[PDB]
């Protein structure tokens, strides 16, 4: 039970990674 929000298409282990995903998404 952490972060299943499949934004671009990925489930994250925590908000921090979900926040570090858009950083590497070339969008920020």
């Amino acid at each position: 039970q952490q972060y299943t929000a499949k934004i671009k298409g990925r489930t994250f282990r925590n908000e921090k990674e979900l926040r570090d995903f858009i950083e590497k998404f070339k969008g920020r």
